[PDB]
């Protein structure tokens, strides 16, 4: 069986602009150009998300009818550029018509009839305003560089919009507004229209009163403008207009186009509009919310809890001892992204896996988004969920149950329960509840939906699954043959050609697609597998995966609890058993560690296995300074070794041959796709990891594998493979090669860490030196130098004097007055200038943070410089947040950039914008460690630390707590306000909210921060390092972790009158060893492997005695 592909049946055209709607006049694509205008494409049974409302007020009542779109109930006419959409509202007649005029500017004119009292009008529109490419690819992304200028014009408000980041080499730009009738109030961000609480109620929230007229810069770009009220006695006429330019190089400073709005406002097209058939959906009712669970049905389900999070006294959030995290209803209806989770299949922990299965899910009733099998984009069933707040609802697998007479959409439950094996929604029912379950097989290629009612009531349910199979929905044919009660779905290629999946389905279901949602049974979607389940209490849906078609059979029996158990031990195993425990009460920051750990361990090795995220659903590639930073270091300090090993043959096979640097991303799997161009910090990670691994493992035989690269254009193999010391020389003359004349100041280039702060042209890539990659370089470089002694001298002492000579040039240059300046721009040695330095005074930015943190963990900084780099961070960066990357905001003016590139183009305060970049603050953790500055960084741990967040950051809103956040933001609407109250930042007197989810290196890190740097248990040679830096109340708490494959416990004592900096005993003897070396501070100590392993045997609860 072939399913076709969905093509929007209404097809407006005119001079440069395709502008499609589903058959409801819900909008599909407007296309001017190559600009695609709206954020969301509409789907057959939702609609679209833009509207225009009718509000209609009473002395006891206010009511809002949508005027368009499939809810609107609106029969419809078309032209070739036209639509009217006729209808009646209570008491008045209303014509929509829609013109496309020849301009890029388009009208909605609004014609009432009627009598009332008192009504108004809301125009309401998402935008999107970047190539199809790059709304498709992540709508919060396009949305946070979308600038939104506000002015007064002819009718009130007028919104004009500069998107910042360039598409195809243009700057595109949006005007709307009204005509005839005043604008009285306008809203820019679409949690400002719908709101929180649309979640639950499915209903706009600002419809219930005024806009706030406020431009709120944030991920929802959407446009909403309320008329000014009027009376009805009689016919009303006006309109509400779009203006699209796909290139506006300048800033927004004034309503532009007045001229040419006033003849596309005379356009009417010659053809007839003549009636189309208009589908209605058919005993489909508004959404199922569960109805809210009280403390004492919380208590009965949920019995046994712990880190229970309660605002006003409310039960927002839990944990379990069974290592789950609960969620309640009020708390997503708090948290302004939304409560999700991903799924992961289990792999060989010991080399590069492929083919792992993985789903997305969300507190609201997004079941599974995003099902893949390897390649996180290309080997796909499942569409991508998409936005923040549901509005549209039929992504991924979604369920329909039928109260009283009509099908209702499930979306949020009472509590949303997540495992690391799996997902849970409790949904409160008419006396029952209906448990919903999505959960990984251990094992197999598989995620599994169950349905059971508590109560074993029977109920009739349609689970709609909106199909890919490919990268997109609506992209291409899709071969769906079924046998029994099994389907298999492939695609009707070149690098999976056996892609395929497989879907068990319950017994006596019946198989469509949208055309049961329809009173016509006219399908529009047929790529939405509906799947009609009829007088039920419980069924379930396997889903199979094969990316290289090695189909298995289904078993008969789909048990959670033997995932979970499974799941659970192979999460222990991957970090040693970790667990933290005391004879009194255990302190608090511990019980955060306990409970966070397994949840970082995820979230790592879905970062490493299947890259993707919450919010960055696009990602499949591996990153190459990614790789190198969090998976290898969760790896390394977990005793992966061979995993690290398998990494880094991988890596090094990613190297470009001629150019000889690595690309920015790679696929590391049969997709041959990479990023050539590549950021000047680049080439030092795979150097850095490479000698961590060495130092680690000893294993130096890494260095002479044969490798092959890659070719820049294709990104295929070169086959011509050479050593990987061979390899680690390429890269190194890319780096001799940058130094600047008569210096080794390194170039540049592409930018560093920070990918916000690309320069922003030819002279700044090839003059400026960033003092982060400077200080990187000295570290990697000595790292290398140290790896490769054994094995080739001679490259060894160029490698050193290459350090050498990067350190002096480091204290030569960026250094003054005792501050490392953030960047010297160098174009010879007459002319050169700090930036990010106090000498700097005609910027408004003097420091940053990322030197300071990077030349203290490579112990460059000596002691004074050390001290003076943490006096500068609690004077000029520490926030109760976190530490800031800079004392001030980057430039903005509009959208243009002139130093820096997208730090200065983003008109939303998230991100590395937002200044607290959570990786950065981490790195500060690492610092602080090699300092022995225990109560600095034990307090700064938990100041990221998501588990009770606003217990103890108290400006900081909560946000979901078994999940890693990538940015703390302060809650400004605005790049002017921010710049202007920034200080608030400093002192708490600003909200600060969570960033993107789960993607990044950041839980890695933060686990080797937790278990190498301040626990202090780190891999080596055939040794251990055991260097601790802990508080006092550390003090009697014993860490189990599993060493070389015998679990030990490990009790810390804090004596701060001990003799000696570091002491460690087993059966009470001293144990031998080596004193670590440390410029800083008291070194930890070595112990050899077999000596530690002896009297492991003997005696496993070893004492570590360490002085602060
Ligand atoms: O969001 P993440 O993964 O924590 O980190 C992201 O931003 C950082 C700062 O621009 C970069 O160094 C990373 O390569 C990128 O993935």
């Amino acid at each position: 069986g072939i399913l076709k592909t969905l093509s929007a049946p209404i097809i407006l055209e005119n001079s440069n602009s395709t502008f499609t709607f589903l058959p409801g006049g819900d909008n599909f694509e407007w296309i001017h150009e190559s600009i695609m205008i709206n954020a969301f494409q509409g789907n057959t049974l939702d609609g679209s998300t833009n509207n225009l409302y009718l509000r209609i007020y009473k002395d006891n009542s206010l009511a809002f009818y949508p005027l368009i779109g499939m809810n609107s109930k609106s029969t419809i006419k078309s032209g070739t550029s036209t639509l009217i959409f006729e209808g009646t509202a209570e008491d008045i007649s209303y014509t929509v018509t829609f013109r496309l005029t020849p301009y890029g500017i388009w009208f909605w004119d609004i014609s009432l009839s009627g009598n009332c009292n008192k009504a108004d009008i809301i125009y309401s529109q998402d935008i999107g305003v970047g190539t199809k490419g790059s709304v498709n690819s992540n709508e919060l992304y396009l949305a946070q560089y979308l600038g939104h200028s506000i002015f007064q014009g002819d009718y009130g408000y007028v919104i004009c919009s500069r998107q910042n980041m360039a598409q195809g080499d243009l700057f595109p730009y949006l005007q709307q507004g009204s005509l005839g009738i005043r604008s009285i109030a306008y809203s820019t961000d679409g949690t400002q229209f719908f709101g929180l609480s649309y979640k639950k109620t499915n209903i706009p929230e600002a419809l219930y009163g005024d806009l706030p007229s406020k431009n709120k810069q944030y991920e929802l770009a959407h446009t909403a403008l309320q008329t000014e009220a009027f009376s009805l006695s009689g016919t009303k006429q006006f309109s509400f207009y779009g203006i699209c330019k796909t290139n506006h190089p300048e800033v927004i400073r004034e309503i532009e186009y007045i001229q040419e709005l006033e003849k596309a406002y005379a356009y009417h097209e010659s053809g007839e509009i003549l009636p189309v058939n208009v589908p209605t959906l058919q005993n489909i009712g508004a959404p199922y919310a569960s109805s809210r669970w009280d403390a004492k049905q919380v208590e009965h389900y949920f019995p046994k809890r712990l880190l229970e999070e309660k605002e006003e006294e409310a039960l927002l959030s839990f944990f379990t001892p069974e290592k789950s995290h609960v969620v309640l209803q009020d708390k997503e209806l708090t948290t302004e992204r939304p409560h999700g989770h991903i799924l992961m299949t289990n792999f060989d922990v010991t080399k590069v896996p492929q083919g792992v299965v993985s789903s997305t899910n969300y507190m609201y009733g997004a079941f599974n988004c995003q099902f893949v099998v390897g390649n996180t984009t290309y080997n796909k069933l499942l569409s991508n969920h998409r936005g923040l707040l549901n509005i549209q609802k039929d992504s991924g697998q979604r369920i329909f149950i039928k109260i009283g007479d009509c099908y209702r959409q499930l979306t949020l439950p009472a509590a949303y329960e997540m495992n690391v094996a799996g997902s849970t929604w409790y949904y409160q029912l008419d006396e029952d509840v209906l448990i919903i379950t999505s959960f990984a097989m251990y094992n197999r290629p598989e995620i599994v939906l169950k349905v059971q009612s508590l109560g074993h009531k029977k109920y009739d349910f349609i689970v709609t699954h909106q199909l890919t199979v490919g990268p997109n929905e609506y992209e291409n044919e899709i071969k769906l043959t079924r046998e029994g009660n099994i389907l298999q779905l492939s695609p009707t290629n070149h690098f999976y050609p056996e892609l395929s999946f497989r879907m068990r389905i319950p017994e006596d279901c019946t198989l469509s697609d949208d055309s049961i949602f329809f009173h016509n049974n006219t399908t529009i979607n047929p790529s939405l597998l509906s799947i009609e389940i009829l007088q039920k209490s419980s069924f379930d849906i396997v889903m199979q995966g094969f990316d290289t078609g090695n189909v298995i059979p289904f078993l008969d029996q789909y048990d959670y609890k033997e995932q979970l158990e499974a799941y659970r031990i192979y999460y222990d195993q991957l970090v040693c058993n970790f667990k933290l425990s005391a004879p009194d009460k255990i302190p608090l920051s511990a019980e955060k560690l306990n409970a966070i750990i397994h949840w970082y361990a995820h979230d790592a090795l879905i970062h490493f296995a299947s890259p993707h995220g919450l919010e960055q659903s696009g990602g499949a590639a591996w990153g190459t300074r990614d790789v190198c930073q969090g998976p290898i270091e969760f790896f390394l300090t977990t005793g992966h070794f061979d995993l690290v090993r398998h990494i880094l043959i991988t890596l090094y096979s990613h190297q470009i041959e001629g150019g000889f640097e690595w690309p920015q991303w790679f696929m590391f799997d049969h997709y041959p796709i990479h990023q050539e161009d590549c950021h000047g910090d680049v080439v030092f990670w795979p150097l850095k990891a490479i000698s961590d691994y060495i130092q680690a493992t000893g294993d130096t035989s890494i260095l002479n594998e044969l490798v092959d690269y890659r070719t820049a254009k294709d990104a295929l193999p070169t086959n011509q493979p050479e050593t990987i010391l061979i390899h680690i020389k390429r890269a190194v003359t890319t780096i001799k090669n940058r130094y600047l004349s008569g210096t080794a100041l390194i170039s540049y280039a592409g930018g560093d860490w920070d990918d916000t702060l690309q320069p922003a042209n030819s002279e700044l890539k090839e003059n400026l030196v960033s003092a982060w990659t400077q200080a990187l370089a000295e570290q990697t470089l000595e790292l290398l130098c140290s790896a490769i002694k054994g094995i080739d001298h001679d490259f060894s002492k160029e490698l050193s004097h290459m350090a050498n000579d990067i350190r002096t040039s480091f204290y030569q240059y960026l250094i003054k007055d005792g501050v490392i300046a953030g960047f010297l721009y160098r174009e010879s040695e007459e002319h050169m200038k700090y930036m990010l330095h106090p000498d700097d005074t005609e910027s408004s930015i003097h420091y940053r943070l990322l030197p300071l943190t990077r030349s203290i963990i490579a112990q460059l900084a000596d002691f004074k410089l050390a001290t003076r780099n943490l006096e500068i961070i609690d004077e000029h960066l520490a926030c109760p947040d976190g530490v800031r990357l800079m004392d001030h905001p980057a430039s903005y003016s509009g959208g243009i950039s002139k130093i820096f590139l997208r730090a200065e183009q983003a008109a939303n305060v998230g991100r590395e914008i937002s200044l607290q970049y959570v990786h950065a603050h981490i790195r500060y953790i690492e610092a602080l460690a090699t300092m022995g500055l225990s109560k600095k960084a034990w307090d700064a741990l938990m100041r990221i630390n998501p588990i009770l967040l606003t217990d103890y950051v108290p400006n900081a809103l909560t946000r979901q707590s078994n999940v890693y956040f990538s940015s703390s933001e302060g809650c400004f609407d605005d790049r002017y306000e921010y710049a202007k109250n920034f200080d608030k930042l400093r002192t708490g007197d600003i909200n600060v909210k969570g960033g993107w989810r789960l993607y990044s290196s950041g839980p890695g890190i933060y686990i080797r921060r937790i278990i190498a740097d301040l626990l202090g248990i780190r891999f080596g040679h055939n040794v251990i390092h055991i260097d601790p830096v802990v508080t006092k109340e550390l003090d009697g708490v014993t860490l189990q972790f599993t060493c070389f494959g015998k679990t030990v416990f490990f009790t810390y004592h804090v004596d701060d009158t001990m003799d000696k900096h570091i002491c460690v005993k087993s059966n009470n003897n001293i144990l031998p060893g080596d004193n670590l070396n440390n410029i800083y501070r008291d070194g930890g100590i070595q112990i050899a492997k077999d000596v530690f392993l002896s009297a492991a045997m003997s005696d496993n609860n070893f004492h570590i005695y360490v002085k602060n």
